[PDB]
């Protein structure tokens, strides 16, 4: 009866540049949410798009790159292992309009250069490190 | 409502594995597909993947690795797939209730075979047909 969990996460591209979101306290990371009942991957992905990062951004193209899993141990206040199966797309962006709600502190479009000078989160730095960008 | 599928895209020594479905019946072909299995709860995908190989392929077929490639859905029910790329370390093949042939197939004849519509996508994605 463990806690198990379909995350749909967006790596968005704009003229070279990547997203990276502050955590609200607090690292960097890739936006992105669960896959609720009755929704499709991408419907999910649209949304949580959407409410983490507003309705001006628009994209030009979603993807579907590669999958993983990841077993994490979360403290609520009790202790639970969630497993979770991580689903990545890439997205290219036709402009670079964000407007971040409450689960995120700031914003950041990072050169693939620049992208090691970021406090990242671990599951961040695996997809960016998959990717050959960092 | 929802289901987790795996599929694995098996190869060895440049051939790719192509197993015939013996769901189907009459003069109907059973099509060419890859072997795709749920995920019970609590199990690891790719702990999942490897007893749908040891169920319906055998469990003397070795594998050298096992990625993950890409995923997509589909619907029959709403299904997610996902698709690891597999090296097997020989071409030992044991089949059970999903499939009635198998065949190591290059990768140039893959598109002489009566693919299924998933099989058939998944193997244009990857650059195959």
């Amino acid at each position: 009866a463990m806690r198990q969990r379909t995350i749909v996460c967006p790596l968005i591209q704009n003229d070279g540049c990547y997203l990276l979101c502050k955590m609200a306290d607090g690292q960097w990371a890739l936006s992105g949410g669960g896959v609720e009942p009755g929704e499709r991957i991408e419907e999910a992905l649209r949304r949580e798009i959407r409410e983490e990062l507003g309705e001006q951004l628009i994209l030009s193209d979603i993807t579907p790159w590669t999958f993983r899993d990841d077993i994490r141990i979360k403290t609520y206040g009790r202790q639970e292992e969630i497993y979770m199966i991580y689903l990545i797309f890439d997205c290219v962006s036709a402009n670079r309009d964000i407007c971040i709600n409450d689960e995120f502190q700031d914003y950041a479009w990072v050169k693939p250069e620049e992208l090691a000078l970021y406090d990242l989160n671990v599951a961040t730095r695996h997809t960016l490190a998959l990717k050959g960008l960092l």
